[PDB]
């Protein structure tokens, strides 16, 4: 078994090391809590380490992995060590895909939807590797933030269909003072881009506020606004139940917006009670 | 938690239940082995369980489920309580499937050929059941015939790719006193076909002593015997390597038949070494 020196960051890179060291873990009564990340970390990712950290004697492990791009489609370390985390898992491209691209996951109808539509691979990849890192770190809980509400949502059918033992735990959106969803994609907008992206979330929250009187109302209002908005041009604005099927006549639901800013691609959502 | 009783017969078919169990059992120190199989239990499964028990301590669970047909394409229990098995796992279609065809599994394209050549989405159907049952179970290690040897090689394909933590154990097949590999469908033969049916592992069984004299030797030997069989009519019968790639031009290979007597389609596969 590798060396692991408890309440110090150890980063492994081989999946094996991590598997064993995990598992040595687990068996000491230490629960193992999941935080999957491309890096690029930044304030929204310190909330899953955070609500990881919450639960009582966690190891917290982290995982830096960014997936391959399919055919036709740095401090971190440094941030993860203070705020506690003890496994960050940096695994090469060749060491989690050793036989290229062979057995993979097929996502459900959900994933050629919404962010699918663009890019029709996309979270085949996404499941393929999060099925991946929880068979490596067979975490208790796995934090997954929602701002990426249909990532999410995939992550909870994978968990359910393929009947696995772990806790899916949605963590809300980190928002900037304005209200603008933290994002390493933010670092793309220059200052104009940046003060007009504060749009989407102001759409989002108007809507949420106008849908006590129902759900056009409620995406009207998120479309004026963004309308409103120099130089933002909107791709999706939808609003769907909370598993994203279709929205209810009156219940809980959820409101989706991607907008482009130049050459940056934004996505935000939000919690809507419909005719509440 | 559902009742266990040790040392006895427990079924269960709720997916919930066996976990529930599963998981308590391996904290007692108890190793969980895991027979998946479609019921109408043979020797040839017997065997499987047989070799599941060897291992000291373990709880056998045996599965019995006939995945259901994808588009376009009885005293077992008692058996099982007389091998010692404690837990069977019985689920219905919808415990299976409680959100139908969603999230599946994609092999490789291995899936396409020898097996998958007739039924294109067959193993994926197996690799998303498999996949089920060993996240369900979570056991030590997991038994297949070789009997069926190309769904072996996918299981062992699934658990590198999905990184999944259990061994898989191929076990030789049980074969009748004059070679004929036991199989549920032998019942389908009658007593002519069952007595033709003796060529397939007459082939290979020559074949596999033919190989000294190389690999053009064994398969010409494997297809005489075949010609020589009376309404036996061959699908296919190709060398291949071990992993079902390409053969080598000296080593260790893996030769495969599948034949029709009547309607019933049979299937039987040898070790080879060739120019040993």
């Amino acid at each position: 078994i590798p060396a692991f020196h408890p309440g110090e960051l150890n980063v492994y890179s081989a999946p094996g090391d991590v598997a064993d060291v995990s598992r040595a873990l687990r068996l000491t009564g230490r629960r193992v809590m999941l935080v999957p990340t491309m890096g690029a970390l930044h304030e929204g990712h310190l909330a899953l380490v955070r609500a990881a950290k919450r639960v009582p004697g966690s190891v917290v492990v982290v995982s830096i992995f960014v997936n391959p791009m399919q055919f036709g489609a740095d401090d971190d370390l440094a941030q993860l060590r203070a705020e506690g985390v003890e496994i960050a898992f940096t695994p090469t491209t060749a060491a989690m895909y050793p036989d290229g691209l062979r057995t993979t996951v097929q996502p459900g109808p959900l994933a050629a939807e919404l962010e699918g539509g663009p890019r029709p691979t996309h979270f085949a990849g996404v499941l393929t590797v999060v099925l991946k890192l929880l068979q490596i770190v067979r975490p208790d809980r796995v934090f997954f933030g929602e701002k990426d509400y249909q990532q999410l949502v995939l992550i909870r059918q994978l968990v359910a269909d393929f009947n696995l033992d772990v806790a899916v735990v949605g963590v809300p959106t980190v928002r900037e003072a304005d209200g603008l969803a933290m994002s390493s994609r933010n670092r793309y907008l220059d200052p104009a881009q940046r003060a007009a992206a504060v749009a989407l979330s102001a759409a989002l929250t108007a809507a949420a506020h106008a849908a006590t009187a129902g759900a056009q109302a409620a995406l009207d209002a998120a479309r004026a606004v963004l309308d409103a908005a120099p130089g933002v041009a909107v791709d999706y604005l939808e609003l769907r139940d909370i598993g994203l099927g279709p929205m209810p006549l009156n219940g809980s639901g959820r409101l989706l917006v991607a907008a482009r800013l130049g050459t940056t691609r934004l996505l935000d959502n939000i919690a809507i009670e419909i005719g509440t």
